[PDB]
């Protein structure tokens, strides 16, 4: 039978606010017909309460040594005031935990696009080291962050508001983690 991707995260990962369907992860399911995503994304979201859903999902989980765990947060902690230091450790735990069920993909998080020069100063903070972690540890990353940045600043219209992607970014974000999951 198939593999098992089980994916965390916050609204970005629930693919707010576009029809079912629509959403990244959604999206990919619906492009390999051998890898099923099950949703466990979360909107509102914090890094510690996406803790809270791996521990609840992970104390349920049937071994499976195919599993892998995709895991993508911070944004909310990064709105609320929390330093790149405070999101980059929670960040660890989470996929230390992660790791005892199945083998981790990490999501870079996407820019905060109504603060360009404050606060997504932190978001590029916490995924430049979230890169030297899965570089030292050999673990598989997407970078959303670069895919949207780039779409958006050549004139493409992929951000519905300050940091949600509209159904244009979350192609283009499901395109960049089909690159991943595709070679699974
Ligand atoms: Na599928």
């Amino acid at each position: 039978n198939a593999m098992e991707i089980i994916c965390f995260g916050d609204s970005i990962t629930r693919g707010y606010d576009v029809p079912y369907g629509r959403g990244w992860v959604e999206i990919c399911d619906a492009s390999i017909e051998n890898v099923n995503f099950t949703n466990y994304g979360e909107d509102g979201c914090s890094v510690q309460g996406m803790i809270y859903n791996i521990e609840n999902w992970a104390v349920t989980a049937v071994s499976d040594p195919t599993r892998h765990i995709f895991l993508m947060c911070g944004t909310n902690d990064i709105l609320q005031g929390r330093d790149s230091t405070y999101v980059y450790k929670t960040l660890v735990k989470a996929i230390e935990l992660a790791s005892t069920k199945g083998m981790v993909i990490i999501g870079l998080e996407t820019q905060i696009d109504s603060d360009m020069d404050g606060l997504d100063l932190v978001v590029r903070e916490v995924n430049e080291q979230l890169k030297a972690y899965a570089a030292e540890h050999n673990i598989k990353v997407i970078d959303f962050y670069t895919t949207l940045f780039e779409a958006d600043q050549i004139g493409q219209i992929v951000f519905a508001g300050e940091v949600h992607p509209n159904e244009r970014g979350y192609r283009l974000m499901a395109y960049k983690a089909l690159e991943v999951f595709t070679r699974l």
